[PDB]
C-alpha cells in the first residue's frame, strides 16, 4: 500500500534527448527516428522574442546552423521545416534508441510525466497535469525548453507536451508534438495571462478513492448528493463541473471500494464546505487533483 | 522557475532490474556486474514469514532454485550467499548496462528516488525521504520487494535502499545494499511499530528557501530567533532539533536569497504557531520536508 505522486520510468525518453543550438541559443530536442523536434524559438535572439516573425527569421537559417548533439556526438542535419511552433530537423541517422511512440494531444485534466532536461541531458522527472486553463505548473529554468511530457502504455511512449515558455505568473505553456500550443498561448515575449485555474473534480474524486483503498477513511460521511447539487457547490469552489462521463470513468474505483460515486461527491462537498480541520488525506492538507482515475487504478494495481 | 517533487531520471536503474523467483515467491532483483541483489525473504513461504530461520531455510536452496530473468532471458546462477538481509546471486553474465555505482547507507532526513518495480519491470518513479524513525512512506504493493532507492551524481548511481516490507501501519521498511535494515526493523511478520515520525526541520527550511526563490514570499516576517529559542518551538511541534551543522548546510541558500538562516527559522516558528490560515506555499498546505538543502540547490540550478 501507500500512494505517491509517481512519474513513469523515464529511460525510454532519456534515450531520445538531444541538445539543439542555433546561434547563441541552446535548448533540448526530441530525437525520434531521423527527426529532431524542438521549439521554433531556438532561432530567436532574446531581442527577436518581443515580436518574432518566425517565417522571416527562418529564411536566414540553413541546415548547418542547427547544431544537434546526442551525448557527445554531433548529428548531421539534412533538412529542416517548421510545423506550427516546432521545428523538425531531419538528421542522417535514425535514433537507435527510438522507442515505440505516438504523438497525442491531451485534454485538460490529463496527467503526464515531464523529463526536465538541460543541454540535452536529463535532470529529473516529475508528474504534471494539463490545467483547465491549459497551463502546467512545472519546474523549468532557462535551457529547459524542448523538455517533453509523456505517458507510457507498456512499451509505447505517447508524447503529449513539449515545453516552450514561462508566463510572467510563473506557470508554464507549451505545445503538443505537432507544435500546436495548449490553450491560447503564443511563443512571443508579450503579456499573456492565464485564465482561472479550476480544480479537476474527477481527479480529486479519484484521489479520494485512492485514499480509501490506502486506509485513509476519516472523511467518509453519512451523506449522498446528486450531480446537480454537487455541481452547485463545485461551482462556488472553482471546481470543474462533474459530468455523467466522469461518473462512468470513476465506476471501477466505486466498484473496488463499494462507495457509490455520488456518496464520494457528498464527502468531497463536506470537505469543501468544512475544510480539513488540520487533518491530512494521503499526507496532503489540500485536495489533490493531479491523479486521474486511470492513474489511481494503475498505481493501485502495479501496472508495468 | 517552479519547484516540483522531482525524482532522478530512472533509465540507469531500469537497466538493472531483474525478476527473481524462488519457489512460489517472485520479487525484484538488482543486477550490477555479475551479482543480483534481492531480499532474502524471497526464500520464504508466507507461513515461514511468522518466525523464519533464514540460515536454515537457505540450506534447502541450491543455485538452480533461484530463477533470475532479465527482460525475457534467463540468467545462469553460479553462486549464492546471504549478506545480512539480502541475497547475492552470482550470475555467469555481467550486466552490460551496469552504470557506475556505489552502495551508500543514508542518514534520516536524506531523500532518494525509488523505482517501483513488479516482476523485474519498472512501474514508476517517485521521491522519498528516510524518515527520522527509519521508515519511508512509499507506494509498494505485493511483488514490489527488491525495488531500490537511489541518488545520482552525474553518471554514478548511489544505491541507498532496497525495499523489504510494509509495517501494519502502512509505512515501509528496508535495507541498504549491504542488507542492513534502516532502523530496528526485522524481516519477519511480527508486531513492529514505528517510533515518532518527526518533521525534518532542515528540509522544511530548505523548501522555504525554494519558495522564496520561486516567488512565494507571503510567509516572510519581520522576526528573527536563536537556535535555542527555535528548538523550544521545534520540540513542541515534533520537529527535529536544528543544529549549527544544519545552519551551515543552509548557508548557500541563505546567500542566494539574502535571508539569514535564523530569520527563516523565525518565519517557520510563526508558521508552526499560527498555521497557514488557508494559504499555500509552493502549492502545498503543509510544510514539506522531503527536499534536502542539496535537492533545492540542484533543482534551482538545473544540474544534469
Ligand atoms: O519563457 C522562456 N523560457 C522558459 N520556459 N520555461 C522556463 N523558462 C525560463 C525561466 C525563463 C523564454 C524567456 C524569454 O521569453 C520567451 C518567450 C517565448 C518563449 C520562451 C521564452
Ligand atoms: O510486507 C510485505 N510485503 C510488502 N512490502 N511492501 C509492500 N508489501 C505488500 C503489500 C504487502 C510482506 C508480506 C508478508 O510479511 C512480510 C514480512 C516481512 C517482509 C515482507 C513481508
Amino acid at each position: 500500500s501507500g500512494f505517491r505522486k509517481m512519474a513513469f520510468p523515464s529511460g525510454k525518453v532519456e534515450g531520445c534527448m538531444v541538445q539543439v543550438t542555433c546561434g547563441t541559443t541552446t535548448l533540448n530536442g526530441l530525437w525520434l527516428d531521423d527527426v529532431v523536434y524542438c521549439p521554433r524559438h531556438v532561432i530567436c535572439t532574446s531581442e527577436d522574442m518581443l515580436n518574432p516573425n518566425y517565417e522571416d527569421l527562418l529564411i536566414r537559417k540553413s541546415n548547418h546552423n542547427f547544431l544537434v548533439q546526442a551525448g557527445n556526438v554531433q548529428l548531421r542535419v539534412i533538412g529542416h521545416s517548421m510545423q506550427n511552433c516546432v521545428l523538425k530537423l531531419k538528421v542522417d541517422t535514425a535514433n537507435p534508441k527510438t522507442p515505440k511512440y505516438k504523438f497525442v494531444r491531451i485534454q485538460p485534466g490529463q496527467t503526464f510525466s515531464v523529463l526536465a532536461c538541460y543541454n540535452g541531458s536529463p535532470s529529473g522527472v516529475y508528474q504534471c497535469a494539463m490545467r483547465p486553463n491549459f497551463t502546467i505548473k512545472g519546474s523549468f529554468l532557462n535551457g529547459s525548453c524542448g523538455s517533453v511530457g509523456f505517458n507510457i502504455d507498456y512499451d509505447c511512449v505517447s508524447f503529449c507536451y513539449m515545453h516552450h515558455m514561462e508566463l510572467p505568473t510563473g506557470v508554464h505553456a507549451g505545445t503538443d508534438l505537432e507544435g500546436n500550443f495548449y490553450g491560447p498561448f503564443v511563443d512571443r515575449q508579450t503579456a499573456q495571462a492565464a485564465g482561472t485555474d479550476t480544480t479537476i473534480t474527477v481527479n480529486v474524486l479519484a484521489w479520494l478513492y485512492a485514499a480509501v483503498i490506502n486506509g485513509d477513511r476519516w472523511f467518509l460521511n453519512r451523506f449522498t448528493t446528486t450531480l446537480n447539487d454537487f455541481n452547485l457547490v463545485a461551482m462556488k469552489y472553482n471546481y470543474e463541473p462533474l459530468t455523467q462521463d466522469h461518473v462512468d470513468i470513476l465506476g471501477p474505483l466505486s466498484a473496488q471500494t463499494g462507495i457509490a460515486v455520488l456518496d464520494m461527491c457528498a464527502s468531497l462537498k463536506e470537505l469543501l464546505q468544512n475544510g480539513m480541520n488540520g487533518r491530512t488525506i494521503l499526507g496532503s492538507a489540500l485536495l489533490e487533483d493531479e491523479f486521474t482515475p486511470f492513474d489511481v487504478v494503475r498505481q493501485c494495481s502495479g501496472v508495468t
